[PDB]
């Protein structure tokens, strides 16, 4: 157990179920004696996108411009943009982070890819040696709690939406996972806009009994980086003896390690493997 | 063949191999007697977030704010914000889209994906009665065109970085495909940070020839929206019929429609199927 969480809204009311999905977050938390930082970006009218701006002394390169490079540098020196600065020390702090958010366009808005971007800087976030669970972030769990337009039933493995494992890892492995953090199960709270009043009630309630034993889980299945190739010469592929042990197995690993064989169904959704 | 065209930079720089991709791109299709329409994002310093400033008029409901609901009444009448009412008619007279930028975080940048939301609005963009091929921009073609930070060994079916198919779902099909658009397949240029001098003009000459005959390509195969059972009571469900035939069959139809078997692998990057 942690004393310390983040909390990220990202929706621009403060009267939508996300607001209240985040009220019930950060009663829930501080009724159990962790610390509750808020970044509610919408609030804070956050800056989504990356000009040159972020860095703040001179350029090492102002003719053609790496953000990669730029950004990674201005890190380590101690001169970003400090509000980005700001949210980083949120990080370091907390042990565990919620992304409440709206689903969108089969995916998160554009004012937390803009968050993604600027706040997770290599060095801090990611490195391309210390990759996914040797990374940056490995002793931190986070989750995610989204609210759908369509129905649980569009989003299921035979709806018009397709899976919904699929649109989780681009984020789930891709993002929190890249950087290290143990991602815990998603929240689904799916169509929202016809749900009654009352059961707008019980999804909040789920959610802070959820929350109380939420460092004690057990996190999503990610085939280890112990099992790949950490060189780019072989062309970081799967280590080659483990290749031949899945080769008389059923399944996949994960989604994207599918291996064109069977998705371990709610791989990105339910923690047992 | 079709007389326009549109092309979306979205990267900060005019020095940037995207820059190149789209002055590439630009030449390319003037040179054949197409249009060329271009919303250089950066460049016209773009809005990525979604407040209630873009509606113009009176907010019918002022108290609680469903986005959902105030964008679709806004469009239909005329008031809603005239930055995204002139990229709309760019995109009623392009036949062609075309959107060129760096993959950061597993997916596109945070100014396209503000782009994405509130330009493609309801009864516009998509409907929940004319969904995917029956949708409003089905008598169109999309591409993408990425610029990848690792190799195209690392994104392959067993490499750390997961399948590419995977992470281009959320787009091709998700947006793409749920507003219409017949989606072609999509240029794949990796690891650009490595890349010698002159091949980095073999891949700006090679998008050149490509772009000559793009209409007479073959789109990317989308399960078709007349194998699925459009109403909200059943659940939105494949068709049961069609559910029977696939049972007897090896692979899957599309990646979020897997239906937890094989996935018919370059689903999304190559169309033969
Ligand atoms: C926060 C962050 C997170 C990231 N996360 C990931 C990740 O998870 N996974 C991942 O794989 N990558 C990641 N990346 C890397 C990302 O993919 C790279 O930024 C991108 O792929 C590299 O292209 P670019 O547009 O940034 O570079 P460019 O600015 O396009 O550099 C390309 C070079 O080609 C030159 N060039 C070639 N031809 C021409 C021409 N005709 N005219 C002019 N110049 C030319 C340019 O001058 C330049 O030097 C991340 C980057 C950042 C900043
Ligand atoms: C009752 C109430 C009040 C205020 C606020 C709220 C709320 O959070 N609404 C809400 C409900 C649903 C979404 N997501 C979508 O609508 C949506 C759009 C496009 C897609 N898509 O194509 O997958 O899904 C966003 C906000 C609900």
């Amino acid at each position: 157990v942690g004393r310390r969480a983040l909390i990220v809204l990202a929706h621009s009311e403060r009267t939508s179920f996300n607001y209240a999905m985040k009220e019930a977050a950060a009663a829930a938390l501080k009724k159990k004696g962790w610390e509750v930082v808020e970044s509610d970006l919408y609030a804070m009218n956050f800056n989504p996108i990356i000009s040159r701006k972020d860095i703040t002394g001179k350029l090492k390169d102002p003719a053609n411009f790496q953000y990669p490079a730029e950004s990674v540098l201005a890190y380590k020196e101690g001169h970003l943009s400090p509000d980005i600065v700001a949210e980083q020390k949120k990080l370091e702090a907390a042990d565990l982070v919620i992304f409440q958010f709206p689903l969108q366009w089969f995916g998160v808005p554009a004012i937390l890819k803009g968050w993604f971007e600027r706040v997770f800087i290599g060095e801090f976030a990611y490195t391309y040696a210390a990759m996914y669970d040797k990374g940056p972030f490995r002793s931190k769990k986070a989750v995610l709690s989204i609210t759908t337009g369509g129905s649980g039933s569009m989003y299921s493995l035979q709806g018009i939406h397709g899976d919904m494992n699929v649109i989780l890892w681009p984020i789930q492995s891709g993002i929190l996972h890249f950087c290290g953090f143990q991602v815990l199960e998603p929240q689904l709270t799916y169509s929202i806009g016809h749900t009654p009043a009352d059961a707008r009630i019980q999804i909040l309630e789920g959610w802070k009994k959820r929350l109380e034993n939420i460092w004690d889980e057990t996190p999503l299945y990610f085939a280890p980086s112990s099992l790949f190739d950490l060189n780019f010469q072989a062309g970081f592929l799967m280590k080659k003896e483990v290749q031949d042990e899945e080769k008389n197995k059923k399944f996949g690993l994960s989604v994207g390690h599918h291996l064109g064989k069977s998705i371990p169904t709610d791989n990105q959704i339910k923690a047992r493997k």
